[PDB]
């Protein structure tokens, strides 16, 4: 029964992961006119928390497979609950320390997200290994749409992003001390070029990858999209699309459970297979939301509901294929070796993207409101071939799964 209580504990352990990315992207707008900074620092603030991930990934990967994977994700917990709320002292005239605190957030966070699923991976082993998966993993739409949830109800409650930066910490504080409680006491070079001859391994980490150039893409650029759309048809799409995100995370990560439960009993390759059944059809549905934008009247974007929930399902079907192909000595490696790849090729390198695109299409023509829509939406038009890809790649998963699977656990049983 303590493993329930160690998985709720990492389940609202991510949850305030998740919480304390997207409120510093929030209230982006409030900081941007409170250090008189411009969108240059915007982005900087999460192109250097990414980058500071992508830098700590690989070595808490690499501690958390040495020595006492508990330690160092309670210790992370501390730290950026503690870096955060001290980030909120900071005063108008430094900027560079909020930058240094979310680079430090970024170091210290990469102790959650690719150790954490390690400790899952070693509670249960089974379809409810799957369950508390799917539990760990929709905590990725909570936290994305309490994030929203948050920055907006502090700005209505009090007139600074002050609360917003220090409402989590106490919490993240308290589930760092949970952590330390009630979670059980459960070479590098030759590991790492043992990870890249893993087929399936590899063709997963892809897959990921296109996933979050489709979740950065569509999550840093559809607002704006839907609001030219309303402009040319002629503030609270904040709340609304955090409302809406949440309830169809909850949806997505419920419909890819049930369908990997119930093609599971077919053949051995529903983890696989199923993602791909899915990412296909999340691109269709995306390419319909383009359409919605022409006349969003009668049907209002619900587009967005049903590719939403049809991309944010295979978040936890992709940890447990990563389970099931990694022996347990080298999991927390190939997490970290697959959040830096992603990462690298996603939601880091996805809105500048599609920011440089806009801006090609709106320059070769004479700029008005409708083109500038239409340009956003030829853009744009990358997030399907880029969820295509990553249908592509999880089918080529399934081709090696099997084999790959049963390699795994031969090595395992010795």
């Amino acid at each position: 029964e303590k493993r329930k209580a160690a998985a709720a504990i990492l389940s609202l352990g991510n949850v305030l992961n998740y919480l304390d990315r997207y409120t510093v992207a929030g209230v982006l707008l409030d900081i941007q006119q409170h250090f008189g900074v411009k969108d240059r620092g915007a982005g900087l603030l999460q192109s250097v928390f990414i980058c500071s991930f992508m830098v700590a990934a690989p070595i808490f990967g690499y501690l958390g497979d040495r020595f006492n994977r508990k330690v160092i994700l309670s210790c992370g917990i501390f730290f950026w609950s503690a870096v955060t709320f001290s980030s909120s002292f900071i005063p108008q005239q430094y900027f560079w320390l909020l930058v240094l605190s979310r680079g430090l957030v970024g170091i210290g966070e990469a102790s959650y997200s690719t150790i954490a699923p390690t400790i899952i991976g070693d509670l249960f082993t089974k379809n409810t290994r799957t369950l508390m998966l799917s539990v760990f993993y929709f905590a990725i739409p909570l936290g994305s749409g309490l994030g929203y949830i948050t920055g907006s109800s502090v700005k209505q409650a009090a007139g600074d992003w002050h609360w917003a930066l220090r409402v989590s910490p106490v919490l993240g504080m308290i589930t760092g001390t949970l952590i330390l409680i009630l979670v059980p006491a459960t070479s590098w070079l030759r590991d790492m070029k043992a990870l890249i001859r893993n087929r399936s391994y590899v063709f997963s980490s892809l897959a990921t990858s296109a996933v979050s150039f489709a979740t950065g893409a569509l999550g840093m650029w559809i607002p704006l999209y839907l609001h030219r759309a309303q402009v040319v048809q002629k503030a609270k799409d904040s709340l609304i699309f955090g409302a809406i995100t949440c309830f169809t995370g909850f949806l997505g990560v419920v419909t890819g459970a049930g369908a990997t439960r119930w093609c599971r009993l077919k053949t051995q390759r529903a983890d696989p297979l199923v993602c791909a059944v899915g990412m296909l059809g999340s691109a269709i549905f995306i390419c319909l939301i383009f359409v919605a934008a022409k006349s969003s009247i009668v049907g209002a974007y619900i587009c967005i509901f049903v590719g939403e929930t049809l991309l944010f399902s295979n978040w936890a079907i992709t940890a447990d294929i990563l389970m099931y192909v990694v022996i347990p000595t080298r999991r927390a490696t190939a997490v970290a070796l697959q959040s830096f790849t992603s990462h690298l090729l996603g939601d880091a390198g996805s809105p500048y993207l599609i920011g440089f695109i806009s801006d090609l299409i709106r320059q070769s023509t004479k700029d008005s409101p409708l083109w500038e829509f239409l340009s956003l939406g030829y853009a744009l038009m990358l997030c399907p071939f880029v969820v295509v890809l990553g249908g592509m790649f999880f089918l080529a998963t399934a081709l090696f799964f099997v084999s790959d699977r049963a390699r795994a656990e031969q090595q395992v049983n010795q």
